[PDB]
């Protein structure tokens, strides 16, 4: 008659996240600036379901999750389905960690996103950049991913392979594989990652991409913390063209009582095609944030950032290649709340 | 081990609503009548999640809600995302009421919908009418809305501002602001509202709209209740054209034991453009309903209505302006159930 | 303060289902084979809500359900809305069974799907076939369905009528009706069903379809179980053309301890148009499966199947008629898990 934790085979969880963001664009076209700029709300709130089950006849515990998408992001319409964010089944056991099948972050993307896309560094460092093909996937369906245990309390590995975007619709044979490693050393964590994408169809060619990342995170007792990463992207097209572009991201934090101050910087350097530097193909971003720990489950923040994007380039089909800079440079001021349950 | 109300940081709620609706169209084209008319089911059922949190370091209580859309409405395909209906975050405190950010009803729209679009008066009084620009938003994303407390147990105010439909996609600079007030006087409630829409792009112009509303609702001890509203819509286009149209809606109810009888009527009067009446631009609807209070949480109803729409007009670009009458006049018989938990 | 079953007016339920499926196509075009074939994950996981209410003033119990769609199927993108699968309201009472309004399986479709489309026989026997018009609906909105009680513990009937696919959007006047009956006697069940579709618009004509089904299922105590069905499809177009096609499906199972071995076969025979057999319009599939009962609430399985589809035909507008064979023959190896809560 009376319920316990065991009465249910699932848990609802949520991230309630609302940002009010004012953008000021300087694209060169005043109408486009009026259109893209101004105040919006960016509602990144999402609901998920998850659970576990010890099957009677198999030792590794079954796990599963189904996570909804952002319910009303800026620049988009209302509503999200279930299964748009990390959504998987899997198994776990103490001695070998976990394996997940479904829709998860790639090992490389996970590091690109956290720590290195925060606060607002993502237009440059996440999906920014000018390279052809596919530098990496991000959250990707049709994936198998292994997460190792924390060996000797210090070292862990994440490895995955998956189908590409066209392959997932029965429209291509693209695929990828990736791996990351993490090592904890006193106040530091060292990070390294790789992703290779193959059979990528774009601009009339087939591409292979290889992306490499090295990074550090540190947390010191006097309240200073930081991160830094360097990311190296290479791409080869089936007509013989080679491209390379590198990038970096860094952040510095000072935490005192219920406050975190943060500065962030990220940059993509000029792209190189067949040994030649394409001028003005770099991007950068500077960001400042103050965050208040309003509760153990929530934060309030204020943020200011300035994005200075590349001036454009063509792809290998002689048409403009789309980048995060195609819509122009902008600055943004924002405030927000996030709450976790 | 045993659960309480406090074990969860969310509540699921729902409105389970099904209507079987038979429409008989008289559009002037027999094939169109056959297509638009006939029996459908209108499943307006929806699920929502909501909760609150007292943040340790902030006095006003945090509130949130994520509401799904109608799961299978008539004239539409199956399935709704989370966040299609009222979906927001906010804060509340006894002395100042509540503030919500996200997707909510405008102050004007809320009164236009309830009481004045029920039962089935909405084709005329909600989204019906012939005026250019945007007479008002309805449920709108990118909104901040304040709801005052009930001052002196009599008077309350709802005020809001938000981004327009194009601005929410980064495709324009439309916006709007609105306010409503409610005053209790014996068995009556008096209502007034305003909305102003700006930078609305349509028919090759930019438009400003101003809409005003005044109303009454009454509930008497002998079982009679009623509502009546008058609504005045004005619009100015950037080429100098002015338009005006007004409207009304009224309803009379008799409640006895577990039954409510209801008659409803709404009309849009002829539109005026630059001081000249456009003939046959009016609409009206008459509706009758019997409702049974089948449970404290539910109702059953039967409803009959007749819609007589305008005979068409052009917009300022010399093409037909779409209205709720464009698909033709129709009558409708329906039965339904609604249940709340 | 403490919660019971009665504290909630709804239950969450789910089917967590993941299949890893490798397809090898032989379409005649090596690029198309590369595109459609390869490994995908087919995530058929879904979440639902359901509940009941005894209304104070009505004896038949109110029932409802809202079921989400597959969260990330193969050949499709991520995310599903609530209300994509069986989503309805209804009433139930011991003496007359249940009545549902909304989105449910048709009586014919329910038998076509289970037992007769498992394991992987659906390309041929569910949506396969070459006949014009609409052989039957499957899961359909705008439906009323009655499920009788089990009379004398042996005999039951399911009957339904509904609006068609165009009618549901206000774009046509299609409709259907169907019925099925089941008789249980010792270790056998006999099945029979019918569906008639009317006013179906396709290929420049209006169609009527009539589809008939007879079947048997058996379950014996020595671990042998089986099913077999015969399905007869007839269609008449408004220009006088008659089409007929028949089909079958059968399966044999052997269950011992926690294992089920299964073989399945289904076929569509050559279609006949105006008394003439259209050569090479048949399809068939053979499938083998081993299933392990890993828990009382879950299964693991491995499956191999070979599909051999028709070589194409034209519809009555002299263009290719789409069938489940249009993309070419393929074989498939898969493994999966399903778990129910
Ligand atoms: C980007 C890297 C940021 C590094 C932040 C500083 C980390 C720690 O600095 C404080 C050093 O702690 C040792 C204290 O040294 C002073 C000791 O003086 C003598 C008293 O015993
Ligand atoms: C302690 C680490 C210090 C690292 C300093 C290296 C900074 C590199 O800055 C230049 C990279 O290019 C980014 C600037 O791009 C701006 C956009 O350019 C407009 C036309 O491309
Ligand atoms: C200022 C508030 O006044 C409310 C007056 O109510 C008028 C209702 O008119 C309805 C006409 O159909
Ligand atoms: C308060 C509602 C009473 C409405 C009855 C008016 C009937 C007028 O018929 C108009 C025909 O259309
Ligand atoms: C508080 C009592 C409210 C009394 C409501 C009376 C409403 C009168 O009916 C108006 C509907 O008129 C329908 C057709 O008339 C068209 C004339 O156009 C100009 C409007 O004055
Ligand atoms: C002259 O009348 C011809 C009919 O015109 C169509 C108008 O629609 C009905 C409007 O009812 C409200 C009138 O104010
Ligand atoms: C369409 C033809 C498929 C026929 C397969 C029938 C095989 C079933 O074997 C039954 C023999 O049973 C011997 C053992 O009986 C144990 C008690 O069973 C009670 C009835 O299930
Ligand atoms: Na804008
Ligand atoms: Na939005
Ligand atoms: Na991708
Ligand atoms: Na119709
Ligand atoms: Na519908
Ligand atoms: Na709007
Ligand atoms: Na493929
Ligand atoms: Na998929
Ligand atoms: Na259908």
């Amino acid at each position: 008659e009376y319920l316990t934790k065991d009465s249910f085979s699932y848990e609802v969880y949520g991230i309630i996240a609302m940002q009010a963001a004012y953008r000021d664009y300087d694209s060169g076209d005043a109408k486009q600036d009026d259109n893209l700029g101004g105040m919006q709300l960016n509602n990144e709130s999402r609901i998920g379901f998850r659970g576990k089950k010890q099957f009677a006849n198999f030792e590794p515990t079954f796990i599963w999750q189904i996570e909804g998408g952002y319910v009303d992001p800026s620049f988009g319409g209302e509503g999200a389905g279930l299964g748009e964010r990390d959504t998987f089944v899997g198994f776990e056991s103490a001695s070998w960690g976990q394996v997940r099948l479904g829709r998860v972050l790639t090992p490389m993307y996970e590091l690109v996103d956290w720590p290195a896309s925060n606060p607002g560094l993502g237009d440059v460092y996440d999906w920014g950049g000018a390279i052809g093909g596919a530098k990496y996937q991000d959250r990707q369906s049709n994936t198998i991913r292994w997460d190792s245990p924390m060996y000797a309390d210090k070292f862990s590995i994440d490895a995955a392979v998956g189908a590409g975007d066209k392959a997932g619709l029965g429209a291509g044979d693209d695929y990828w594989g990736g791996i990351a490693a993490h090592y904890k050393l006193g106040p530091l964590q060292l990070d390294a990652a790789y992703e290779g994408n193959r059979n990528i169809e774009a601009e009339g060619q087939t591409w292979e991409n290889n992306t490499y990342l090295v990074g550090v995170q540190g947390w010191f007792e006097n309240g200073i913390s930081f991160f830094a990463q360097y990311k190296y992207m290479e791409a080869d097209a089936s007509n013989g063209v080679n491209e390379k572009q590198d990038a970096m991201s860094a952040g510095l934090m000072y935490t005192t009582g219920d406050w975190q101050y943060k500065l962030g910087y990220a940059a993509n350097f000029d792209l190189e095609r067949d040994g030649k530097t394409l001028s003005n193909t770099s991007d950068d971003v500077v960001s400042a944030q103050i965050m208040y720990f309003v509760d153990p489950s929530a934060v309030l923040y204020a943020r200011a950032r300035m994005n200075d994007f590349n001036e454009g380039l063509d792809g290998l089909d002689d048409a403009a290649r789309w980048t995060s800079g195609t819509n122009g440079d902008y600055n943004e001021y924002s405030v927000g709340v996030e709450y976790y349950f």
